[PDB]
């Protein structure tokens, strides 16, 4: 309420001033009110706004500094996922996929570098195919590719899946008309995988980790990239089957 | 691909981000963000919304001062196609025993060197006293109520009748209203304004809106859209027993 007030007027003079300066038409008024009207008509509210601004939102929330970085959230987001304790703990995955096998590996530890075993480490990723668990006609509305997972007593994390691959926003939808057609650019984001971190007297992580070489690193859609979550990949033929291993180092929050 | 489009979004987006970290905009706020985003579309408010806050400001950048009739904004309620008003004396369509005060409306319409223009059509639109306009009112049918075309006769008079317009006010229960009046401890009132739109082969089209002296609302407009040269005198006045009020205006219209 006087937040609000604060912000509001705030905003009002910025985008008043925006029109003045610019001398927004009145065609253009309502080229600008029509789109909007788009957006909310689809429902890529969250879309829109997540692809422009959450990576600001992030890194003021949050924070900017030894923390491991935070990268957005993003409407695909999993709630309750299943715990996994498997044998070389696999990602639940549609027999015969098709992709790269992958193999992550990792930590979880703090400030001072003493694992942190009261974790929970939440990842989730699109298929090969290029769509994400849930939603999508062509899936199941059950988790896969999804999952949480525990880290082992001194720390390290492993899990088995499948290698990501860059997921355009749909070239049709009111957000990739702009990206696409009215900006003359493109709706693809890096290949990247999901994680959030839990704990208890430790401050939540949510980010994403991406590969090198990964031909859309340098202008994500979302703009959600940073250096140092770009992963360093080694190319293994374990013949038939070609591998992908990747090592990150989660350090996190301390409440 | 405009630059236009390309030069604006890019400016627009930079602003935006500063703005989150100017003010430390956080994640619970930026989904509250979002979410009142939602509900507006929902609310099918977006019209209602962009011109209340801004209108004013493209309005101001894009029609000028001078001799001519003051422009001022269009608002969402407009509608195509009013029928003609054919008349002894032209008569909006209105429901039978419309609530209010019978206003009688005369004026004219001339170019910047006084030579009236006959080829004018004036469309006129208000809301009823209940606060309500046709066409966006779940409240009314979607029929032409309270709308409707007037034409100057041979020497540039126009004349209509219709309820008197009274102060509107915004839904407190629809997101703009919320906004205005929870969020923001204002109110959400227009005041009384009979819709205006002049067009004629020749002229630039006007759009405009009149108020009337001693609206509670002048100097309070929700969407700040009065001027002064818009704020006409009110002349009560008796006839067979009937309390007419008054209320004439000369419009001027630019070359082109
Ligand atoms: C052509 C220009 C485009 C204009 C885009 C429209 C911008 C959206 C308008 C945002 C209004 C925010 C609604 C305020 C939320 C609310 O009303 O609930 C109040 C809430 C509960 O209190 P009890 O309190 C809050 O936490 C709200 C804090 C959020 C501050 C809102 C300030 C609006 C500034 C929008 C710019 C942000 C850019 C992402
Ligand atoms: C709370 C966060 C704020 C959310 C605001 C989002 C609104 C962004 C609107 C996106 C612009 C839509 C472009 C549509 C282009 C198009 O449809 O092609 C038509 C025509 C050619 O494009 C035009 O010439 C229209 C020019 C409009 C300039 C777009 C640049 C964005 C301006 C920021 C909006 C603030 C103005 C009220
Ligand atoms: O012409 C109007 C414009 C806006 Cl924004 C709001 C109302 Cl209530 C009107 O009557
Ligand atoms: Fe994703």
């Amino acid at each position: 309420n006087t937040r609000v007030i604060e912000l509001f007027d705030e905003f009002t003079d910025l985008i008043r001033d925006f029109i003045v300066r610019h001398e927004i038409t009145t065609p253009e008024y309502e080229t600008i009110m029509q789109y909007m009207i788009s957006v909310g008509e689809a429902g890529e509210w969250p879309l829109w706004l997540d692809a422009f601004f959450e990576t600001t939102v992030d890194s003021v929330s949050y924070g900017k500094g030894n923390w491991t970085s935070s990268a957005i959230q993003g409407p695909f987001f999993k709630e309750g996922a299943p715990l996994l304790t498997g044998k070389p703990a696999t990602l639940p995955m549609r027999a015969d996929e098709p992709g790269d096998r992958m193999r992550f590996t990792g930590s979880v530890r703090d400030t001072s570098g003493t694992p942190i075993t009261g974790a929970v480490i939440d990842v989730w990723h699109s298929t090969n195919d290029g769509n994400y668990s849930f939603f999508s006609p062509a899936l199941p509305d059950q988790y896969l590719l999804r999952g949480r997972v525990v880290p082992a007593e001194d720390g390290s994390i492993e899990f088995h899946s499948i290698r990501p691959v860059p997921y355009e926003i749909p070239k049709a939808g009111p957000t990739g008309q702009l990206m696409n057609s009215y900006l003359g650019r493109h709706s693809w984001r890096p290949a990247h995988i999901h994680i959030r971190i839990t704990a208890d007297g430790y401050r939540p992580l949510i980010t994403q980790l991406y590969f090198e070489g990964d031909p859309y690193l340098d202008s994500d859609s979302c703009s959600a990239v940073k250096s140092e979550l770009v992963l360093p990949v080694n190319k293994i033929d374990i013949d038939g089957e070609t591998w992908q291993l990747v090592d990150f180092n989660f350090i996190l929050q301390h409440n």
